[PDB]
């Protein structure tokens, strides 16, 4: 312990930890709940606990504000940014005073976003404040007539981020320098000066062999793809539709396959050749692979995939990649299974290209030897939409499905086709998943995701990690939605677990959203109510302006709750009975029971459970 490390070239004494170990359990082996092949691991690096902060290392981590550095942020420091070099180079021009006309002309034409985003860096100094004249350079001379003269407030400002000397920064703020005590130095495109002189941030970062996201994705990208790279960047959206990796050279070769098995250029079925760059002699694991491409979309390749798929397995052709595209987009009943299940039991690469105004995910692929460390499930629309379901039970054998390749922003244009990776907040269970009134195999299936899986990416949800994602399970991000629509006999959380079996170690889940089947206009429940599971269906927490939802697969359920059978409520027979109403909007509007002819009426608001529409 108690060693060096360096951080802005400086060397400092710094207090470093290794990261904990993912804790499996032998129950999470026996169950066939844990990972199939190999534990997976997030944090693959150290952490600094403290560095000694110093006069030397806090001036060092100034003057990188200032320039820039030699980093990443180069190019976007204090005084080194692309709209303080534009200005700086129109006052190295001969010309007179107002020429200040002309950098205010560069800032109403085009680059409106670019100034007012720059501007603000300087701001909180340059409001006079009775400070700014200390940090003016020689035109602390000209300032105090000159300021007299400006025709607008942008042409005064601009005058003096013009002529600031740099020399005067060498102050480090006071919450700054707390982050850097963590170890985290300025980002120099975060800087800004605030009202005193001295140099604060909105954004702090590690040198990068304590990056935590960075040493992720690439131990990901190297070792788990199936074409691997030794980057740590996702892939594009036109290498995601392509089929293109960095180092791999692809090559059609569809030619001698569609004389062999008789098939057009124009049916809609494609063979291509990948091979890496640079081959890699050392372990003979893999170098080049064929891929098939079956576009579903077509209806000579959905007719002949299954047959195609079965005559490339008894001819012995071995495939690398199979990529199913536009799965749903003509038809979004449009079934795989028979397809999906004539697929080899051992596949190195899965991509499957879901239709958003389908979103028919119901295919599972569980009852398989492997996919090796891939399965990618892929859409060109939009994958943050909430009816977006996996069955957690579909991935048993599956070693890693791909969480890279992450393509969604606000500034792509509308109107273009972008693809990336689901984003799924729901788990959504199968009919044949509660054969004989057991609930074993959903709680299998739901702590899979919940706890013995959930140190890995696409188990997190939408919200990724919390700050030690292997060790405290449940500070981590999980999908907070259930969906029972498929599975007509569930009518609560009666018989669900949402911990760990342990409890001291691990915050238990709470879900935000259930959907349930139902298949008339009242919803019926036995006298179970007593025993649904309770404080488990309550949002992420208790304090929230917005409740969680109850969703039914109907939405005519603008009759009555009809509870049934002899039994009477007890004290948290009401709490729940109040949830049904209060989180479900097609029953809160009216509020209205039934209770069929037995029992008391104990309750005092119902109808005699006619049964008429």
């Amino acid at each position: 312990r108690k060693q060096t490390i360096t951080i802005a070239g400086i060397e400092v004494e710094a207090e470093i930890e290794g990261p904990p170990g993912f804790v499996t359990h032998q129950r999470d082996k026996d169950r066939k709940i844990s990972n199939p092949t190999k534990p997976y691991q997030n944090h693959t690096v150290n952490k600094i606990l403290s560095v000694k902060v110093t006069d030397k290392l806090k001036e060092q981590v100034a003057k990188d504000a200032l320039s820039g550095g030699n980093g990443y942020d180069e190019g976007v420091g204090l005084f080194n940014n692309s709209i303080f070099n534009v200005f700086k180079e129109e006052f190295n021009s001969g010309k007179e005073l107002n020429d200040i006309l002309s950098s205010l002309e560069s800032v109403a034409r085009q680059n409106s976003g670019a100034f007012q985003n720059t501007l603000e860096r300087y701001k909180k100094m340059l409001d006079s404040n009775n400070v700014i004249n200390f940090l003016k350079s020689e035109a602390q001379k000209e300032y105090p007539k000159l300021k007299s003269k400006f025709q607008t407030k942008n042409q005064e400002y601009i005058w003096l981020i013009a002529n600031l000397d740099q020399s005067k920064f060498t102050k480090i703020a006071s919450t700054s320098e707390k982050y850097l005590e963590k170890g985290l130095t300025i980002s120099p495109r975060s800087a800004f000066i605030n009202e005193a002189g001295e140099i604060d941030s909105n954004g702090w970062g590690p040198p990068d062999e304590y990056n935590t996201v960075t040493s992720r994705l690439r131990r990901d990208n190297s070792e788990y793809r199936v074409f691997d790279y030794d980057e740590y960047y996702s892939r594009s959206s036109d290498r995601i539709a392509n089929g293109t990796y960095p180092g791999w050279v692809k090559e059609d070769v569809s030619e001698p396959y569609s004389k062999k098995y008789n098939f057009k250029a124009s049916d809609g079925i494609r063979f291509s050749k990948l091979e890496r760059i640079n081959p890699n002699p050392a372990k003979g694991k893999l170098n080049s692979g064929l891929v098939l491409d079956l576009d579903v979309s077509n209806d000579e390749a959905y007719r002949r995939s299954k047959e195609l798929i079965e005559k490339l397995q008894k001819d012995g052709e071995q495939i690398t990649s199979y990529r199913i595209k536009n799965m749903g987009e003509k038809n979004s009943d449009q079934a795989f299974k028979d397809i999906l299940g004539a697929l080899p039991k051992d596949i190195q690469q899965l991509e499957l290209f879901f239709s958003d105004k389908a979103t028919n995910t119901a295919s599972l692929i569980a009852l398989e030897n492997k996919n090796i460390k891939e399965l990618s499930l892929y859409t060109s629309g939009n994958s943050l939409k909430k009816a977006w379901s996996y069955n957690p039970l579909a991935l048993r054998n599956t070693t890693w499905i791909n969480t890279i390749d992450y393509n969604v922003s606000a500034e792509y244009s509308s109107h273009d086709k972008i693809t990336t990776r689901i984003t799924f907040n729901t788990l959504a269970f199968d009919q044949e998943d509660f054969s004989n009134g057991s609930y074993e195999r959903i709680n299998d299936g739901l702590r899979m995701v919940y706890y013995a899986r959930n140190n890995e990416p696409f188990f997190q949800g939408g919200h990724g990690p919390g700050l030690e994602p292997d060790k405290k399970l449940g500070q981590n991000s999980y999908p907070t939605g259930l969906d029972f629509s498929r599975v007509t006999g569930i009518k609560s959380l009666k018989g669900l677990r949402f911990d760990d079996d342990l409890d001291t170690s691990n915050e238990p889940r709470k879900i935000t959203e259930l959907t349930l089947y139902n298949n008339e206009s009242y919803f019926e429940i036995s006298s179970d109510e007593l025993n649904e599971a309770n404080l488990q269906h309550l949002s992420t927490g208790e304090g929230n302006p917005e409740k969680p939802k109850i969703h039914f697969s109907n939405g005519n359920n603008t009759t009555s709750i009809r509870i049934s059978g002899k039994t009477l409520l007890s004290d948290e027979g009401r709490r729940n009975l109040d949830k049904y109403f209060e989180y479900n909007e097609s029953l809160r509007n009216s509020g209205k029971q039934i209770q069929i002819p037995n029992g008391s009426d104990e309750l005092k608001k119902q109808l005699e459970g006619w049964g008429y529409k």
